[PDB]
């Protein structure tokens, strides 16, 4: 409910500011073998490598999208929350949207505009969380996204 919008808010706003900025946070999320820093290792491995292969139409949606502004992330997320409610539920879906959100964030990082990334991140997380909520209750939260892409 409450905490799953903040457990899912915490991975997401970490892994796009460290993207962003080029530095891992040197103050830990939790304790060494919590769900959260697991689902954030995972991230670190899985939506890179997203990042890479999806390049080509990653970079032509953010031109498209044309976000240089606070304003227009806010708007654009309307864009976002009417394309993701629609189609089929999965965590492959669901990882190259947060490795999109990181490709975002890296390109507002270089436009001066370090202060739109936690906003972004709450638009990906309220998407997410709202629209998937029975999905990613019943597929075990953050740990089924652990235990999906393991190596
Ligand atoms: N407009 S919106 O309500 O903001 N939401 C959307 C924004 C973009 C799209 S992309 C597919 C629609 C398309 C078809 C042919 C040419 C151009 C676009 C879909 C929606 C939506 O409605 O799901
Ligand atoms: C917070 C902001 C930055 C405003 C923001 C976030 C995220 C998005 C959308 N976000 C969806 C999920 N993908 S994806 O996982 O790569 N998979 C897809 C990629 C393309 C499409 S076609 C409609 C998208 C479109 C519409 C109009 C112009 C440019 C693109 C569908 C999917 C899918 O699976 O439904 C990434 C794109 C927009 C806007």
């Amino acid at each position: 409910e409450d905490e799953l919008y903040r457990q899912s808010l915490e991975i997401i706003s970490r892994y796009l500011r460290e993207q962003a900025t080029g530095a891992k946070d040197t103050k830990p999320m939790g304790r060494s073998g919590a769900t959260s820093r697991k689902a954030l290792e995972t991230l670190r491995r899985v939506g890179d490598g997203v990042q890479r292969n999806h390049e080509t139409a990653f970079q032509g949606m953010l031109r498209k999208l044309d976000i240089k502004n606070e304003d227009d992330v806010k708007s654009l997320s309307r864009v976002m929350i009417h394309v993701f409610s629609d189609g089929v539920t999965n965590w492959g879906r669901i990882v190259t949207l947060i490795s999109f959100g990181a490709f975002v964030a890296k390109h507002l990082k270089t436009i001066n505009q370090e202060s739109c990334i936690e906003p972004l991140a709450e638009s990906i997380t309220d998407v997410l969380v709202r629209t998937k909520r029975d999905w990613l209750v019943k597929q075990r939260g953050w740990d089924g996204f652990v235990e999906f892409f393991h190596v």
